[PDB]
RNA sequence: GUUGUCCUCCCGGGCAUCGCCGGGCAGCUACGCCGCAGCCGAUAAGGCCUGAAAGCAUCUAAGGCCGAAGCGGCCCCCGA
């Protein structure tokens, strides 16, 4: 198991990417916006240390190691969140009655979901833009977070649970998240 | 309207503890009429995102998104 008692890592930043630190908040400007975060934790400081963004706290123990290295990863997906967007595809899919996904305002609706009269609805925060192209929809945005929760969201709205799930199965689900979510 | 009886008595009255019966205004009542929201925020159970401990995976270990007739505002009653 981990041999540390510094605790210290090191986060690769390139030159087209800088970051400043004001006290235990990272602020990441990059070319396509920026983004802010706050890591919370007690007892760490995080600085920029010339080139290299470093986590540190004196007193290792298990738990700060775990916390060192979950916000070491946070700045790398915001490193990459910066520099491009992240995109991922669900497609809808039905079983009887074709099935209406349109973006109206700030929130998606899904109409003649199983000939119903009522909608869906799912938010679609402003970081992420929601784009519907036929019966493939696209989440997109800048963070890995932003864009990971508006595509669950969708998919969570519209699952089934109110009858069988094996024969009921009209709705949008994740066809990309990164592989192909979820099995056991 | 009407029985008995009293006033001689038509008229007009007493009493039988409203004499009894018939109608019914005001007023009071139902067996009458009229009125008595939504939404939101924060949360449970739950569904999840990112994501480590365990380079992967994982809804949690931190961060983050929703979500009860229940909880508050909203609402009704009292209140120098």
């Amino acid at each position: 198991m981990p041999v540390d008692a510094w605790i210290r890592e090191e986060v690769e930043i390139p030159e087209g990417v800088e970051v400043t630190v004001e006290g235990y908040k990272v602020k990441v400007k990059g070319p396509k916006g920026e983004l802010e975060r706050e890591f919370f934790w007690p007892g760490i400081q995080i600085f920029t240390e010339d080139g290299n963004v470093v986590i540190y706290k004196d007193f290792p123990r298990r738990k700060d190691v775990a916390i060192a290295r979950t916000f070491a990863a946070h700045i790398r997906n915001m490193i990459k969140g910066v520099t491009e967007g992240f995109t991922y595809k669900l497609k809808v899919v039905y079983s009887h009655f074709p099935i209406s996904v349109k973006v109206q305002g700030d929130e998606v609706i899904i109409e003649n979901f199983l000939g119903e009269k009522a909608p869906r609805k799912a938010k679609i925060l402003p970081g992420v833009t929601v784009k519907v192209r036929g019966q493939e929809i696209i989440v997109e945005g800048i963070d890995k977070e932003a864009v990971g929760q508006t595509a669950a969201n969708i998919e969570q709205a519209t699952r089934i649970t109110k009858w069988d799930r094996r024969i009921f199965q009209d709705g949008i689900y994740i066809v990309e998240k990164a592989g192909k979510p979820i099995t056991f």
